[PDB]
């Protein structure tokens, strides 16, 4: 790879921040809605509609014309949607929810990635919110803006991927299922929806503060009889007396040492023949693969923004760590990136394993 | 532009901030220096040297391996420079200085681009530095981290592009030259250095609070006899008695109506045959062009980070505005593309015009 190709790629990297917010601000300002709802307005007409100078509107829309999202008639000054014309409202809501989460959880916090990587602490959250200890997950109880941006997304990501998950995981009649780090219970609710059987019991395990929201989630989905909540810290111990443990979007938050503690805990909580089903973003075996954006996002996201440690691993590393912790792998499935909508960053693997210890 | 293609481009926009800081942090941490100075070190050894966990070093370098900037040996876990190996010391220092400026001036402030666009003010600058009104240019004097990141870098890029400017502008013997928005007089000093001739007089025109810093710069560079300062607002009129007005990196700070007012003010200050020489970033006449990164960067940078208004224009726009303000264009040039390093964002134009009123 050339020195001049390297310097060219640096420039692509340098315009990342300005590109990201130019596009998001065009949605936040209401410009895209105005252009969709009223085809053929000028910068002056759009400016009056959204409460901004026409000259500001003109400049910010230039990048959307360059990318072919929006078209501009040179003669009239008129704007219409181009690329964005045929994007379904559902697809755009998904993408904007992820972009909003990055803006709130990552954009400003990333300034302090270096200091975060040096201390193994979240300097971003320290500087912005005055949080001195722990993770984003510990702080969202106290910080409404952080909780809504992160929670709404995680729940959209989970609603979209879990049909695939439950289609590839075995939950037999009358199973006792633990959803480890199950947040406000959507994972447990999905278990009941897809695996409804007589005697089926599902429990959400997460931070004690999630309890009231979890119980209300169960009530709202009509599954309060078959779903329950245990509050705690995974590092204090995994609840005992389950047949099957689900671990969805959790192991990638942690370095090996803590992943090993989680899986050793999960082992102690299971009988021989008890099962664990893991869904986690994985790096590909060949890191140069362009169909997988996990490495372009998560290292900086976990180290600088949410944890102060962690990041995904190759499916082979997770398979190895399960084997070190007294489990035998029965399933390993990587999601086809071309079968996921092209706006979605995470590429997940499913790993199923049986305790043999 | 298809729906599918639009959503894929959204994914490319979303990973921009994480990509940007992952690369910069790898330099800030000292990981690139350690890998260059000590080839074949592991993540553990690199981690001991910089004061970060091996697990953190591993995760942050993965993206550099994906891009081929750095190579990783499966067997030994050894890191060497790849793409970055043949990149000149001087090229990297320029790239890193510009990236550092974007980190300090743009990264956090862009969070508030929407609010900055609605109010015509720098909400970022207010949120972080308590600056109630005005521009990045005003706020530099009282704030050290902005001054060092932005002010120092401007001087360096000034000195690299000034030879091309003065090499393309006609300043005959005995010329009376006004440097419009000449700041603290560097532009006037550089004019004297490049065009030294019998009877050459060069005046810096800027806000009064620069008069003292300018007079001292002239003394120190030994050009007090050739260079003076005149304090004023350009919108209250341009000083008379000048043959040539230089306008470098000023016009892009304003919207059309204000640009017209400056060019009319310059026209009123000149006799028929008086000359103006503008240097300004330009948008390409075909805005879809990928060699020109001005639209990916400047709309958000001006509106969100530096001015709360303004931005570049097409060279054709600036030429039409000069002709509207009683000027005849004699020269309109861009820099030889091949002589511009591929890391450099701003595409510069020079336009020369003669008052014909
Ligand atoms: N020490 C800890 N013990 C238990 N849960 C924890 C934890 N640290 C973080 N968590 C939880 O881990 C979850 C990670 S996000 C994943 C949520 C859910 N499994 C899903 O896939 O949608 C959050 O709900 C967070 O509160
Ligand atoms: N209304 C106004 N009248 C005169 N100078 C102004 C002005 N508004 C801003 N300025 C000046 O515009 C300058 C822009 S700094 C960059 C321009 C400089 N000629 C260079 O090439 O480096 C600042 O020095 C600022 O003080």
């Amino acid at each position: 790879m050339t020195s001049e190709a390297t310097l060219a790629r640096f420039r692509e990297y340098m315009v990342g921040p300005s590109r990201f917010m130019t596009l998001l601000s065009c949605f936040e300002l209401g410009l895209v809605d105005q252009i969709r709802d009223n085809p053929g307005l000028t910068a002056a007409e759009l400016g009056e509609a959204i409460g901004a100078k026409a000259d500001a509107v003109e400049q910010l829309l230039l990048l959307l014309v360059k990318e072919g999202f929006v078209a501009h008639d040179e003669a009239s000054g008129a704007y219409v949607l181009d690329g964005l014309a045929d994007v379904a409202a559902g697809d755009l809501k998904r993408a904007l929810a992820y972009m909003n989460m990055i803006k709130v959880v990552a954009l400003r916090q990333l300034f302090h990635l270096t200091e975060s990587a040096q201390t193994g602490t979240l300097v971003g959250l320290k500087e912005l919110y005055g949080v001195t200890e722990g993770t984003l997950y510990g702080a969202v109880a106290e910080h409404r803006d952080l909780r809504d941006a992160w929670s709404n997304l995680m729940n959209t990501v989970t609603a979209n991927i879990d049909p695939w998950f439950f289609g590839n995981v075995d939950v037999p009649a009358g199973a006792r299922v633990l959803d480890l780090a199950g947040n406000t219970g959507l994972g447990a609710i999905h278990t009941v929806a897809h695996k409804a059987s007589p005697g089926l019991q599902v429990t959400t395990f997460d931070l004690p503060e999630k309890e009231q929201e979890a119980l209300a989630n169960f009530k709202a989905h009509g599954v309060a009889e078959s779903c329950s909540f245990i509050g705690g810290d995974v590092f204090d111990g995994v609840p005992k007396g389950f047949d099957i443990v689900l671990i969805k979007h959790f192991l990638d938050m942690f370095d090996k040492d803590d992943v090993i503690r989680i899986l050793q805990g999960v082992n102690q909580a299971l009988e021989v023949g008890g099962q664990v089903n893991i869904m986690v973003p994985v790096y590909p075996e060949d890191i140069t693969d362009t169909d997988n954006y996990n490495v372009d996002f998560f290292p900086a996201f976990f180290i600088g923004c949410t944890m102060g440690q962690g990041g995904p691993q190759k499916l082979s590393a997770y398979q190895s760590w399960l084997e070190e912790c007294g489990f035998k792998v029965t399933k390993a499935i990587t999601k086809n990136a071309a079968e996921v909508p092209p706006d979605v960053i995470p590429v997940q693997a499913i790993i199923s394993a049986t305790k043999v210890v």
